[PDB]
């Protein structure tokens, strides 16, 4: 069975946890620790392997934004380092197209990147591609029909309702329809020809609203809100349902996991993580 993996995150410090949840029976497994605890990273899968990308580490000697790429093999339960990105990218978004990892935005200190770079596993090589139109940290990324979408985030001054799409065959970005809501640190994923944006932070509060972009109509419409407001949450899709994991609600680091059913337009709470955390990377394989 496929498992939902959560890597790293934040709870009083950057975290090294790697854990996997099995939807078939509701159980959690603890797996090999990340070599370097990191919050604000992103996860993805290529070839059955989990990659942990970017983020930020806390150490007694100081806090550091990360250019790291590390790969986890579920069959050996081992992490291995990969080539680093061109720049540190904390509060990064990532998506996969044609077995290549795209690292989007994020920050390095005061620098809010608009740059984007692409990793080819077979060559362990990163190279820059065309930059986004907007600098975006805390950006949510998903892939649909071999196009890469960058949704929301923070540009250094404003949290954003804008979104843009990258066309790999043209090496160009173009804006898409803006969301109804300003969101940084939203959960962004793809289900049945729509891009969902769940929760996030607007500069004032963490959100429970959820909206989705239908790729045919190019329109964003609200669906049912999550039971718990949350920003900096993990998200993925498994067997036709969205799972949101953890995050921050302004008062606590959440352990809640909710699952959205599009046919009934309902969220339900399905499990709790073994401890509350925000800023995780999540993927399924
Ligand atoms: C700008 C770059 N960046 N990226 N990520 C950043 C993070 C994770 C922080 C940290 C601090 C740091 O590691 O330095 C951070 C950020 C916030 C917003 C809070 C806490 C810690 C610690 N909190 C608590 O325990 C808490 C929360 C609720 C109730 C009780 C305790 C308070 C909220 C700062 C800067 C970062
Ligand atoms: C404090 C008010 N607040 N609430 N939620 C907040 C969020 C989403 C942000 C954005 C950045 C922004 O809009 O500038 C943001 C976006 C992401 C993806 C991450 C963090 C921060 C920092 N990371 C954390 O684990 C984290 C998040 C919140 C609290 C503690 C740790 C890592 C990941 C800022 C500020 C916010």
């Amino acid at each position: 069975g496929r498992l939902i993996y959560t890597a790293g995150g934040y709870f009083r410090q950057s975290l090294s946890y790697l854990e996997a949840y099995n939807p078939s029976d509701g159980t959690w497994l603890r797996l090999a620790d990340l070599q370097v605890p990191r919050s604000g990273l992103a996860g993805c899968v290529v070839g059955g392997l989990l990659y942990a990308v970017g983020g930020r580490n806390n150490s007694p000697d100081g806090n550091t934004d990360s250019s790291a790429l590390d790969c986890y093999n579920p069959m050996t339960n081992q992490w291995s380092p990969c080539a680093p990105m061109s720049v540190p990218r904390n509060r990064i978004g990532v998506g996969v197209i044609d077995g290549h990892i795209y690292a989007v935005g994020g920050s390095h200190g005061c620098i809010h990147h608009n740059s984007v770079e692409r990793y080819e596993p077979e060559r362990d090589e990163w190279h820059l591609v065309a930059p986004m139109l907007t600098r975006r940290i805390g950006v949510g990324v998903a892939v649909l029909n071999r196009l890469l979408y960058a949704v929301g985030g923070f540009d250094g001054t404003n949290r954003l309702n804008s979104a843009e799409c990258y066309y790999p065959e043209r090496n160009e970005w173009r804006m898409i329809t803006a969301m109804n809501t300003i969101r940084s640190g939203a959960g962004v994923c793809v289900l049945h020809n729509c891009i969902y944006a769940a929760g996030g932070y607007d500069g004032q509060d963490q959100l429970n609203s959820v909206e989705r972009y239908d790729v045919e109509t190019e329109t964003w419409t609200f669906v049912a809100p999550m039971k718990h407001r949350r920003s900096a949450l993990g998200i993925t899709v498994h067997q036709g349902r969205i799972y949101v994991l953890g995050g921050y609600d302004g008062h606590t680091f959440l352990d809640s996991v909710e699952c959205y059913d599009p046919d009934t337009d309902t969220w339900s709470e399905v499990t709790r993580m073994t401890s509350g955390r925000s800023g995780v990377g999540v993927a399924v394989t």
